[PDB]
């Protein structure tokens, strides 16, 4: 009748706590972030979670965060698989670059649409870019089902969606539908993306959904595969409000 | 050769120290067994090696030896695949005995017969046993390709070439023809089991191969995937032959 998992974005690792558009950069998590990953294992545990297949990206940050939920529940046997189709969203150019800065360069409107719109696109991530080679010369994304020239340079929220959504219906989807306790260590924005979908959310109403780190997200479906009520995050609602403050005045100037 | 494969067996846990029979119960690497297995993907990043798929068994040590490994590669994104046919050789009702307490009250011969074997069969494992619970009644169990109550209670090392061989077979020879780069996370003598088979070994010479904790083995298999020569253990030939004489002191008084 109705299908509950556990979604979540890792904790947050050296750049995001500087302020910088991490995305593809395959960076590791910190002190902190481990820790975060540990945090939410616990608050599963509580909860008695018993997972039968964990879903990730191909960015270690997520498979390290699943890694560290696994060994608290004394689940690392249960099967992972990992895709470039939860990745999180590529901001191409924008890759490596302080969000205050740009906010202060461009605007607070503009930042918000780069951030946070379903259509609008980050500029490419061009050859030249500090961090090109490092993203595509990795192996991971030379076996991947599409074309290391032909995976994005970039990716505005419904570009994401695009290539997400095939791998929700094709290979999570069915397991939900068989009854099986999923997670889904994903990111910032390929969360938001793949909870637009499920929720119905509008492109236009997207834009003011932010969601916090390290923070366990509830999703409950029906027989569809349809939200049954909006996401829940789990935890002290006084923090998570507080940390998804956080999030949205990254993009914001001083005072 | 035209094939290569890497096959290993984790660090040590906290039974290490102890020198308990630790098998099938699900033991935690202890700091040493993790940087064992830290210093085993450093050693196979030195030389290259790309892997496309990675087996471990279903017990947590060999899963966070392969984690670990993969970590250190730069590879967390290879796929993993874990089975209980991987899993170490059940010791029975030997599980939680101390090793040199037995070779002083039955023989070093005795226990030696009993750890490296082809054919004894360890007592099995009874309800009454310290550690039958935290076993059997785990969920890893109650999902694999058999029966919970077929699951074995003790086995020789043929009883585990007999449970491994067809996961081998089906599973990871497939691959391995493919052309893919494989990585076995397993155990003391589920290892020994698989090097057996691949290279042939005889009943009687099985019982002197012992295998170092934490260090790559390096098979080379031919177009029937047969070794194409004895295992080589990647590393210092004098720190690994050491590591080899640790293991075996482990069942002299
Ligand atoms: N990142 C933190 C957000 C508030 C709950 C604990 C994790």
């Amino acid at each position: 009748s109705k299908y509950k998992l556990i979604m979540l974005r890792h904790g947050e690792g050296a750049w995001n706590k500087e302020n910088r558009f991490c995305s593809w950069v395959d960076q590791k998590l910190n002190s902190e972030g481990m820790e975060e990953a540990r945090n939410c294992g616990k608050q599963l545990k509580a909860l008695n979670f018993e997972f039968d297949l964990v879903f990730t990206s191909v960015l270690n940050r997520s498979i390290h965060t699943a890694w560290l939920i696994l060994e608290e529940l004394g689940q690392e046997w249960v099967p992972v698989e990992s895709s470039w189709r939860l990745n999180e969203r590529h901001y191409g150019a924008l890759i490596g670059l302080n969000r205050e800065q740009m906010a202060l360069n461009h605007g607070e409107e503009q930042v918000r649409l780069w951030r946070r719109s379903y259509n609008v696109t980050p500029p490419p991530i061009e050859e030249s870019h500090p961090y090109y080679q490092e993203i595509y010369n990795d192996r991971r994304y030379k076996v991947c089902d599409v074309p290391l020239d032909q995976l994005p340079r970039s990716e505005s929220l419904k570009d994401v969606l695009e290539r997400l959504l095939p791998y929700w219906n094709e290979r999570i989807a069915p397991e939900v539908l068989r009854g099986k306790t999923i997670l889904i260590s994903a990111h910032g924005n390929s969360s938001r993306a793949l909870l637009k979908h499920l929720e119905g959310i509008s492109d236009e109403d997207i834009i003011n959904i932010t969601l916090p780190t390290g923070v366990p997200i509830l999703l409950e479906l029906d027989e569809n595969l349809r939200a049954v009520g909006p996401h829940q995050f789990l935890g002290d609602q006084e923090a998570i409000q507080a940390a998804i403050k956080k999030v949205e005045d990254q993009g914001k100037v001083k005072q």
